[PDB]
């Protein structure tokens, strides 16, 4: 059976079809150009001249192209030359040549799409088609930051067009988690206590905590965590950072080696803090090697407690930024009175 096939992979070449993919992650889409049914073909010149194209109809509202990382290899491992790639923002913008090929093949891409085109049909034919050598196209596409603000699902589909005939690939679907960091104000540490004093008043010179709750990274995700930070530029005219902070697991976490770390476990040992005393700021950073030791199948979430002393009267606000794999996500803003 002639079948162009499409599979999504992470940067380590693991298959990630149906996995949760974080904003900022790359989909290393691998497109198969299925030519193995044409072995020994001996078509006319007119027929060969109808050309060979491949189409990827990618979801442009969710993903951005990484053009430069596009690679085409033949089944014998030779890199493929003679195939050029063009990205079109809409059908309306494609040349007539392209609109006609697509129309006569019964292919109508939704929104934006890529075309891979054999520059010389005769030569492409003689090289890969009459010999039935399948090609592999890798066309990496990054999930836009915005998908991480809204959550959502996206799908990708390809077509191959041989002698002007179109064949559709399977459709690959993934989804993106809405990362929503939260910020509470608490009077005690101890994660079990759900008390939140956002809005209330704090007596002058009270030692308290800002509770910085990280975004939830769901199980079955597509790549390794390498960064998970809590950045807090607090108002030092109101709040004095006391130099004390702790970090806790907020869901059960499973490592690559099978070791489990229960929700509530203190994770401070796997962190450092970058402190900027003049600016009045602190960044709590998970060590990259710890994050990377976590299984891609595991859920992951953590929360930091920074200990503050209220040192003046007035109304003071605070906000923090949770940075996950290079993408920033802001929390709500708390406000207390003194
Ligand atoms: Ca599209
Ligand atoms: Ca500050």
């Amino acid at each position: 059976y002639i079948k162009p096939t499409k599979v999504n992979k992470n940067e380590n070449g693991v298959v990630i079809d149906d996995k949760t993919v974080l904003a900022g992650s790359t989909n290393y889409y691998e497109l198969t150009w299925d030519l193995d049914q044409y072995k020994n073909d001996r078509s006319s010149a007119d027929t060969i001249q109808k050309g060979f194209y491949y189409v990827d109809d990618y979801p442009e509202e969710a993903l951005e192209l990484r053009q430069d990382l596009v690679k085409i290899t033949d089944a014998n491992g030779n890199e493929v030359t003679g195939v050029s790639v063009d990205n079109y923002t809409s059908l309306e913008a494609a040349p007539q040549e392209i609109r006609d090929v697509l129309s006569k093949a019964g292919i109508r891409p939704k929104g934006a799409f890529q075309i891979f085109r054999a520059d010389n049909p005769r030569e492409f034919y003689d090289t890969y088609v009459k010999t039935g050598i399948d090609l592999k196209i890798v066309s990496p596409m990054v999930v836009k930051k915005q998908m991480g603000q809204t959550g959502g699902s996206y799908e990708n589909q390809a077509y191959q067009i041989d002698f002007g005939n179109g064949y559709a690939s399977n459709i690959v679907i993934n989804n993106v988690p809405k990362i929503n960091p939260k910020k509470d104000v608490t009077l005690t540490l101890d994660p079990a206590d759900t008390n939140n004093v956002d809005g209330q008043t704090i007596p002058l010179n009270t030692v308290f905590n800002y509770r910085l709750i990280g975004g939830i990274i769901p199980a079955n995700h597509s790549e390794e965590l390498f960064e998970y930070n809590f950045y807090d530029d607090y108002d030092q005219t109101g709040d004095h950072y006391t130099g004390q902070y702790k970090v806790f697991a907020k869901v059960d976490i499973i490592l690559k080696n099978g070791v489990i770390i229960k929700s509530g476990t203190e994770l401070t040992q796997y962190t450092t803090a970058e402190v900027d005393t003049t600016k009045g700021a602190i960044t709590i950073k998970f060590k990259e090697a710890f994050l990377r030791s976590v299984s891609i199948d595991s859920a992951f979430q953590a929360e930091s407690y920074i200990q503050m002393k209220r040192i003046a009267v007035g109304t003071f606000e605070n906000t923090y930024i949770n940075t996950v794999n290079g993408v920033t996500y802001s929390s709500n803003t708390v406000k207390t009175t003194t």
